[PDB]
Formats: structure tokens, C-alpha cells, sequence
């Protein structure tokens, strides 16, 4: 039932920017994977240009981002979130 990775992909995409960093621009969500126990999520973020602030700032802003997911999805237990470099998949 860890396909609500689909709901997190939908909702986390919109919450993006929140993130306003001119050196990285728009932060895109390429994919989301959620563990079988619905406890952890991995967010494969997509961007045109890497910037330090939008890398590490995503991890600093994780608690706030989870709070926004909570509100958007109305889950009892929001998965812990980690951000992974977009792609680096060919595009």
C-alpha cells in the first residue's frame, strides 16, 4: 500500500517553492519511493541547476515540509523524508 508514494509525489510537488532559491530555481519532483511499513520516504528531487542552499536547505526545511504534508494529506503518521539528487537520471 506504499503506492501513496503517489499522493506524496502530488502534494510534495506543490509544496516545492516554499523553496525560493534563485541559484537552483524551481525544484521538481521526479519520483517518490515509500517503504513497505509506510515509515520512510525518498524524494528524488529534479532541478535545472544545483545550489548549496537548495540541497542542504531541503534537509533543514524537512520538519516544516513534513508538517505541510500532514496538513495536505491528513495522514496519522507522516513518513520521515529524505531528499536525493534529481535524476542524476538522463534527460
Amino acid at each position: 500500500k506504499a503506492h501513496l508514494e503517489a499522493q506524496l509525489k502530488r502534494a510534495l510537488a506543490e509544496e516545492i517553492q516554499a523553496l525560493e532559491d534563485p541559484r537552483l530555481f524551481l525544484l521538481t519532483v521526479e519520483a517518490v519511493r515509500l517503504s513497505k511499513d509506510g515509515s520512510v520516504l525518498s524524494v528524488y528531487v529534479e532541478a535545472f541547476r544545483e545550489e548549496e542552499g537548495a540541497l542542504r536547505a531541503l534537509s533543514r526545511a524537512e520538519r516544516r515540509l513534513v508538517a505541510a504534508l500532514a496538513r495536505r494529506v491528513r495522514m496519522r503518521r507522516l513518513p520521515r523524508l529524505e531528499f536525493l539528487p534529481w535524476r542524476a537520471s538522463p534527460a
